[PDB]
């Protein structure tokens, strides 16, 4: 689909509420005569630099914060200046992760952190700590039943664990990061993935489980637990399984530490329609309105509007995502963070797979990452 004058196109994650992104968009063709087209393409993060030269892409795309760096540095974005009242209206730590080099690159939407999802029917006192679940999973065994599955196949799910005992990606001191220290295979991110991979070696979890066997398996109430984030509670609600939403497990005493990213909507720096796009996004998506629209199709999250988050801090499901959240740290947003992403992808499923040792999947991964920095 071209890019066009006078109409919007819009790209977000399959995992997002892009129909009820969509009635936002059914609003603002009924106030403006602009139709707007919202499109959920796969690896839309990796297509997105080649269409915005081709002419191929997206007015507005949304993504993780932690991807926009990389997409500045090659001068895909439209630099964000709103008006003092529009800042005001959203969380200041919001747009620090949408900061890039003193400039503003996208617009923040929402902060997402996974936590443990739990079946309340199965396990009414979910495990405080990662050492419980292979006792959990045998008793669970023994009713045909399993205690936890999450996608193995994507770091960001396996992360909170490996940065638990002390993994980190990239060392943040005095407002930087310093791209030459990588923390992915220290003694901590050692310790975690290798917890991880014994479970694995002791028939506790599967290498091979991803997004959909994990949401398939906890949504028919064949296992107590799943990791997740805010997105998934609208199938779980679905299926009616009784769940809660709760703090992950701890490792050696100390709190899984998630990556927490704030999906974000940036402008294709190309686009001929900038001005359509900071309309639609300050005065109809970035209101109570248009995200509730977006959060009854799937749950935003913690979402960066001020007004809107103040209904939604009520929520358990919303003070357990901001708990994990502040147990985690943001993701950094600079250009290494591709690398780092795919760097940890391979060590995580190598380990897993048991391809390579822990030890040597980290140290591959340590090396590649600081090498390409
Ligand atoms: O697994 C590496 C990727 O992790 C994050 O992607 C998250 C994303 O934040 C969340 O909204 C989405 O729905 O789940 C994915 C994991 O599949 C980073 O944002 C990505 O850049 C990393 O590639
Ligand atoms: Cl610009
Ligand atoms: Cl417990």
């Amino acid at each position: 689909m071209k890019i066009e004058e006078g109409k919007l196109v819009i790209w977000i994650n399959g995992d997002k509420g892009y129909n009820g992104l969509a009635e936002v968009g059914k609003k603002f063709e009924k106030d403006t005569g602009i139709k707007v087209t919202v499109e959920h393409p796969d690896k839309l993060e990796e297509k997105f630099p080649q269409v915005a030269a081709t002419g191929d892409g997206p007015d507005i795309i949304f993504w993780a914060h932690d991807r926009f760096g990389g997409y500045a540095q090659s001068g895909l974005l439209a630099e964000i200046t709103p008006d003092k009242a529009f800042q005001d209206k959203l969380y200041p730590f919001t747009w620090d992760a949408v900061r890039y080099n003193g400039k503003l690159i996208a617009y923040p939407i929402a902060v997402e952190a996974l936590s443990l999802i739990y079946n309340k029917d199965l396990l009414p006192n979910p495990p405080k700590t990662w050492e419980e679940i292979p006792a959990l999973d045998k008793e669970l065994k023994a009713k045909g039943k399993s205690a936890l599955m999450f996608n193995l196949q994507e770091p960001y799910f396996t992360w909170p664990l490996i940065a638990a005992d002390g993994g980190y990606a990239f060392k943040y001191e005095n407002g930087k990061y310093d791209i030459k220290d990588v923390g992915v295979d220290n003694a901590g991110a050692k310790a975690g993935l290798t917890f991880l991979v014994d479970l694995i070696k002791n028939k506790h979890m599967n290498a091979d489980t991803d997004y959909s066997i994990a949401e398939a398996a906890f949504n028919k109430g064949e296992t107590a637990m799943t990791i997740n984030g805010p997105w998934a509670w609208s199938n779980i609600d679905t299926s009616k399984v009784n769940y809660g939403v709760t703090v992950l497990p701890t490792f050696k005493g100390q709190p899984s530490k998630p990556f927490v990213g704030v999906l974000s909507a940036g402008i294709n720096a190309a686009s001929p329609n900038k001005e359509l796009a900071k309309e639609f996004l300050e005065n109809y998506l970035l209101t109570d309105e248009g995200l509730e629209a977006v959060n009854k199709d799937k749950p935003l999250g913690a979402v960066a509007l001020k007004s809107y988050e103040e209904e939604l801090a009520k929520d358990p499901r919303i003070a357990a995502t901001m708990e994990n959240a502040q147990k985690g740290e943001i993701m950094p947003n600079i250009p290494q963070m591709s690398a780092f992403w795919y760097a940890v992808r391979t060590a995580v499923i190598n380990a897993a797979s048991g391809r390579q040792t822990v030890d040597e999947a980290l140290k591959d991964a340590q090396t590649r990452i600081t090498k390409l920095s």
